[PDB]
């Protein structure tokens, strides 16, 4: 089979479709996403052309190896993607309906700057090669793009799920691609967040507010990097820094402060000065909560 | 091949039927269940009836290719069914009788809300897509639907394996699609629950109550939270962390608190009487020692009834 | 092809043997074990009957595609066997002689009761169902069970590799199912548990009373509780979880009564040292410290004679 | 098939080049990379050859069994290339471009002792087997080398991917192999050590030395040991233990003297002046609080001079 | 196609060459390493014996479905090789010379009495089953046997890659089985664990005796244990829990014996001196401080003589 001839020299329009049916694994680590639709195709074949009267049929179905099909791939995919063709239909004009179902891995990268209250954009990438015969586009069928009203992604709320209808077309070794992008919306379900992982990890952090003080002061750090190990596969860390990222070393450096005022109270106290420890050792007690809620408000300001 | 032609107009009727062989590894964090089952379909094909007399025989038995087939297809797995055919057998009428063995990976979301006293429902949708020549319709044969008696699911008890019998019916691309839904029934077996995990828990807050009866309210109260975090982290693969609440998920957000209120109470009491004034002192480190247990069942209690 | 037709009605009797080749992967968690192995087969195919004489040959071999071979399956195997022909050999009556070698991941549910000194039955469970031209039933030959000398399941000893002669014959589906019942017994190789698990977890408990003898035992009775969850988390992977009880998810949570009960006395001894109770406190302090090492005795070797 | 045969005697020179599409999955502890991309062949058939104004095309399209095709192997993958044919294209002069687009999992050794200031050259070797009929060489073909704009490795700076332009041919079991090497380099991100990993781990050193300005500093001192392993276990998953020694496992290191040398002095301090001669207590427990940060500056420079 | 037929009655002898291209994923845990190698297999068959100066070629290459192939099997594999056929050469006398290159998962046990100064010889054993018409009998070709240079086993150094040319040829199932034993001898490179495991672990138990030297002692030898078992958890990846017992699995359990008869010493010595006796309090604390470097260093030689 060879692609259909070009009536003039236009390319070859390959409308496409992208039906979600099942989104999962959405693994935060390995940035990747799995994903089970259908994938619609449609192009004109006037090879394939037909009477409706003479021939009795209004459609003809045929199989895969029978007729010419674009290969489509995907460009952000693990591995090419598992696909059971559904249905081909043709039109008396030509116009070829294809349909597949498909399941893919796929690499979206994601922004965990502003994580637990993060959004995202997932992508999936659709490409075609032109061949030597004729140029290859592809195009976006609105009607055909979408997803099922039972898409879950557990924690995660979907928003939409569209497609940049304009193509990026461009040369790959000496050829023509063209490339279109499809998007799916997303947003964290951060309610749970305080609950678990916010309140207590600061409930350590706030109750770090003289030798028994070196016992007292020390076990609300012994304590944050449990909560840290106890709940890390919550935790990102990332190449670049995160607002939490950064929460995190605002609370290593507030452990720090803390164990530096009472390793500094007790020892001028005990060096011949009592009268000026309890000027910084109480103002320390009042310092501390608003230099935290101006430092993790100014934090705020950047990030989010 | 193509499909089988209507007498009248009416829709091609498939009824189907799951009977499950296996059932494993209910992963709870992936929301996933993997099924080894049967699955028999049946359908009308008057071009492949015959006469019993002529023939000489009863049934007839054909290879897959040699016959038109429904591509039948499940909503909610991974990736398609491990599929081989079984048997397909024809009977003098033209009646289809298909049966192949399957294994799949199921998507099956679960409600956490009630962990470890929860129950379940799982989900198998089948469905089918409707050809240019004639509509599809499915349709459930109670007497193959069903589950072998030694069908096991550890930490589980397996109710009932049911299917609502009504295809839910609708378009999809242009064309009609016929979905119905098997539901496997499952509760689990919390009776190891107190045993190791929630007994356990509460005899590290019983052991920071066991020390409001002074510098020694450190070293029992401060340690009391270093080693509740030590069973939250030692025992985190029986605690699950949902986008939501469980009535676990405030089970352990209570004692976030009371651990906290624990250690301001004897913040409080161990500076109180350090400022000179030790009689309030034992007026409050004293009734917080009777407060507490009462103040937490009140709350457990309370959590309890909204959510049971 | 068609299956062989009966002589008289009988039914087609398939002789069946498996020769384990090597076994691995028992993932006590999962319930699994992994089994490579050879599957023979064998049944009398008439059609195939031959002349020694005038063919020359004593023996024919057929390609499977050339010849009936009946469809034998694994019941509580998670996907289908990755089998590989290895010989089809026909002999003048008509005799088939199979051979497969095939790898597949077993389900085979494990009593974890006695952990770790527990012995277990592993079973693989061959089936056969019948057509419509004639029942299949399956048989053990005995020459054709067994398993390699080399065969090693590590932290396990393997005792036997026998198969239940009498299969299990029964309707499934409208349709016959014959199934046999091959069992692989195997026992824990426990030596290790003492020297890495069982003493240290002790070490922690016998540290804990080595205290009952008074602002010491806060620092002292508080931490052999910190310990005792960081051994457990720390050797986690050797510990138990299960729907049930064990005569170790039992040994392990009376060290949390008796790290509790230990911190019961060592908070009521400090009451008593203080509130101007100063002497019946020697009464009650010493006799806990000589009433503990007992009380464990006597309770563990009570565990010990209703579980093992 | 066979290969194309020579003019003279010269080897078939297949021009080769790699386009990277996606790379992922760099895992440290298994030193792996997954790749996915393009890849492309060219080679002189003359048997293949056509003239244009004859046949009336410019260029002829073949299927991969219609021609014959080198077959061209990765050396450092752990199993075979998952590999779909693109497209092959046939010029007059018979000259063949092939272009497949593959994935792939690639061993390449990574050299960790300069962590996380790392720079790494991942390694594709691409290699073909010649034929007894001809020696088959490999070449590059740089405007078909190259990577994809978007081509991202999470926690890495991608530099360049350049392929070693000479093939090492040699001789592999009686018949010449040619080997090209192409190179992906790469550098780490080491932003993000010091917020996360570097600094908090130093804060714990810095705060068992704000410990050595009597009996209070073995509960001080020894702290920052236990939150020191615990830092360490709590962010492992960013930390290497190669078989040889690292910077970094060599920063630990002089952490675990570093936290013992602390616990020497303060366990010779707290124990002089309680040995009757509280003199020269003040004269090594004052000078040691100086001495440490700038014993530790000296040692960690001193390292830096010999590892980076 | 069937084997070649005897000139007289002698087994049909398959000269046999495995070349390593690749050894990745010395897994300890699961007992199994990855390899890529070449495998070359020799045997005569007349029947493809051709003449050179009528034929014009001196080597003729065939598809594998072309001629007949040994069936050769791995033992030692958990499933089948993947395998893709190099080359076929045949010579003109009619020896044919067979290349392929597999990937294949290896079941090798692992002693690890001696680690991690351990040593091991994988094995890769190779086996064929005889047929019907002729006995098949697998030999070693030195000259095919080999690694390439390139060949890394992360954390171990490779000796060497040798065959026992000698086959073991017994039956099994009433018929022939020829097996070789392919030898990869391995070391392991200790360097790595003073530094990071080794000295490290002792560090925390050496500090438990710079506390021998008494209210202190409690909050100082106690939390030793703490560390240790966080030393322990910190390095688990490290540690390797056996079946049986080894010079490390006691290393760390002389470690529990010592933690606590430490702690033993300091529940003696400090009820000693507090039960009014402060005599005899000072002869045995001062003695058990060099004691136990002494004690321990006895042990540990002791226990060296008997495993290393
Ligand atoms: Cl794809
Ligand atoms: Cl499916
Ligand atoms: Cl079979
Ligand atoms: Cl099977
Ligand atoms: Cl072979
Ligand atoms: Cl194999
Ligand atoms: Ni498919
Ligand atoms: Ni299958
Ligand atoms: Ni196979
Ligand atoms: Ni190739
Ligand atoms: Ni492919
Ligand atoms: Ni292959």
């Amino acid at each position: 089979v060879s692609p259909p001839p070009p009536i003039a020299d236009e390319p070859l329009t390959v409308n496409t479709g992208i039906y979600l049916i099942e989104c999962y694994s959405l693994d935060d680590k390995a940035e990747t996403f799995k994903v089970n639709a259908f994938l619609s195709l449609s192009w004109k074949d006037r090879r394939l052309a037909f009477d409706p009267v003479r021939s009795g049929v209004r459609v003809k179905t045929y199989e895969p190896e029978a007729i010419w099909i674009p290969e489509i791939r995907f460009v952000n995919v693990e591995n090419a993607r598992d696909a059971d063709v559904v249905d081909i239909s043709v039109s008396p004009d030509g116009t070829v309906q294809y349909l597949e179902r498909f399941s893919a891995r796929v690499l979206s990268p994601l922004d965990f700057r502003r994580f637990p209250m993060d959004s995202q954009t997932l992508h999936i990438y659709l490409i075609v090669r032109s061949v030597d015969t004729r140029n290859i586009v592809l195009a976006v069928d609105l009607e055909k793009v979408g997803k099922n009203d039972d898409v879950f992604l557990t924690g995660w709320d979907i928003e939409s799920f569209t497609a940049v209808v304009k193509p990026a077309n461009f040369a790959l070794e000496d050829r023509l691609e063209s490339k279109l992008d499809y998007q799916l919306r997303i947003s964290r379900q951060m309610g749970y967040y305080l609950i678990q992982m916010y309140i207590p990890s600061l409930l350590i952090v706030i109750l770090s507010w003289a030798p028994a003080r070196v016992g007292l002061g020390i076990t609300t750090v012994l304590t944050m990097t449990t909560q840290s190990s106890g709940s890390r596969a919550s935790l990102p860390k990332v190449s670049y820094v995160k607002a939490i990222d950064i929460w995190m070393a605002v609370c290593l450096l507030f452990v720090f402060s803390a164990l530096l005022e009472y390793a500094a109270v007790n020892f001028v106290s005990r060096q011949s000065q009592p009268q000026r420890a309890k000027k910084i050792d109480k103002i320390s007690r009042i310092g501390f909560p608003m230099a935290f809620l101006i430092f993790n408000m100014f934090y705020w300001i950047i990030y989010f």
